[PDB]
């Protein structure tokens, strides 16, 4: 066996990477505000009045869309609550919808169940409504978050994610949080934590400094934790994290479908373009990330056409594009390796749990594909044995076909992570043979999966 290298992920942390892709709704009393992305806590709660909600139409959505999770906005920052409370009236228990009877909340994980997927839940640290109260203070709202946490993680089913935002939460201290993540973790044991600023010794992931779906390059899934702490300081250490970070806290890239976090029907014609998404899934999840896309409901209750078409339209074609490793079938002949168990051979069997592996000490390995008949490829992926850290620090890709040399592939040239899932688009190239550097790092490879593919026309 291997011995890991540096700093490891989790459980949780292994069960989020895996899931590639979360949705992310964002709606409340903000939606039925005009043109409103951050409310004042002012609002009348009677203007909440969905009238056509299925959360089973959301559901659908993620399903054509390849997504396995799903976080809710119970509660975002203008402090209005999607579920009835026992402890405010800022809530569904005071809006028209239902006449006050109803439940979003539940209605969301209740669909998620139906539909096997994993519920999650955004709960705002910073709460403009409670702080309109003259009585306000932090110890106070320290009791009322972990009263409403309570009832999130006891009442509404298994929670795979909590959210915690850190737009204007610089008030919130350590901790306060920490009140808040003994709660999430005794009652929700896989309940993987997103924490910023002050809860960052609770974190799970952290974020990466932007909203426009770019993660860096490299990004490595560690980091110093004092970026988190820190983060409008530290954008580098955010978005592109640390080799030499000292805890392990995976970077998740958050981004909207539309130019608003919240519904506006003058945004409908506004969603991003299905090659946008591309390029936000291989700058996100093609980056050692994953990605976090939000679909806001409309005054419905319902996921708009267009957003549903072009999330179901990515997945098609990102199922078109990594469908077959035009490697496959390859002679294959490496340096450096360990074993038959691990031959290079591995990378290619599509099997879930086998890799490639070099010999212990030896960080360098040279693997050459040849093809039995000449390929014509855009885009190639690699993925590492997470388990077993960031081994692999530089690496490159190249061709040929008259055999005479070896061509570089400028995209592909002296990179440095891989992690969970690196992806390169290039230019078409016609290969004949296909050679993967490993160039350094800090111990023996240790990869799942290589292949060459080419972008699928949906694109």
């Amino acid at each position: 066996s291997l011995a890991p290298c540096g700093l490891v992920p989790s459980a949780r942390q292994l069960e989020w990477y895996n899931r590639e892709m979360i949705a992310f709704f964002h709606f409340g009393i903000n939606t039925f505000e005009e043109y409103v992305n951050e409310g004042d806590g002012k609002a009348s709660t009677a203007i909440f009045n969905p009238t056509a909600l299925d959360c089973r139409q959301w559901m659908q959505t993620l399903k054509a869309a390849g997504i396995p999770a799903a976080i809710l906005t119970a509660k975002h920052a203008d402090g209005f609550c999607l579920w009835p409370s026992k402890y405010t009236d800022y809530s569904v228990k005071n809006a028209a919808w239902k006449n006050g009877k109803g439940d979003v909340v539940r209605e969301f994980v209740d669909a998620c169940e139906e539909y096997g997927l994993k519920a999650g839940i955004y709960l705002g640290p910073h709460d403009r409504h409670e702080h309109l109260s003259p009585l306000y203070t932090t110890e106070r709202y320290k009791e009322y978050y972990a009263h409403q946490l309570g009832e999130l993680m006891s009442d509404y089913g298994k929670i795979w994610e909590t959210w915690w935002d850190g737009a204007g939460a610089d008030e919130l201290t350590t901790p306060v949080y920490r009140h808040w993540y003994k709660i999430v973790r005794e009652k929700q044991p896989d309940c993987v934590i997103f924490g910023t600023k002050n809860s960052y010794p609770f974190a799970d992931v952290r974020w990466m400094g932007n909203e426009a779906g770019e993660a860096g390059d490299p990004c490595w899934a560690t980091t110093d934790s004092v970026a988190i702490r820190d983060e409008a300081q530290y954008y580098k250490g955010l978005n592109e994290g640390m080799l030499d970070g000292d805890a392990y806290i995976p970077a998740e890239t958050d981004v909207s479908i539309r130019p608003s976090w919240f519904y506006h029907a003058e945004e409908d014609s506004r969603v991003k373009s299905v090659r946008e998404l591309w390029d936000i899934y291989c700058t996100s999840v093609g980056r050692n990330s994953v990605l976090l896309l939000n679909f806001p409901p409309d005054r419905r209750g319902l996921i708009h056409s267009t957003d549903s078409l072009h999330a179901a339209l990515l997945k098609q074609g990102i199922d078109e594009t990594f469908s077959t490793n035009l490697l496959r079938g390859a002679k294959v002949k490496a340096t450096n390796v360990r074993g038959a168990k691990y031959s290079p051979e591995k990378m290619l069997d599509n099997e879930k749990n086998t890799y490639f592996a070099g010999k212990d000490g030896e960080v360098k390995a040279d693997i050459i594909f040849t093809l039995p008949k000449t390929i014509e490829f855009d885009c190639l992926m690699i993925e590492e044995v997470i388990e077993l850290g960031h081994r692999t620090t530089k690496w490159s890709v190249e061709y040929t076909v008259d055999g005479k040399n070896w061509i570089t592939i400028p995209e592909a040239t002296d990179k440095q992570a891989i992690g969970h899932k690196w992806i390169v688009r290039l230019a078409p190239v016609k290969a004949k043979q296909v050679r993967l550097r490993i160039q350094d790092g800090k111990a023996c490879p240790a990869i799942h999966t290589f292949g060459v593919y080419k972008q699928s026309p949906v694109f």
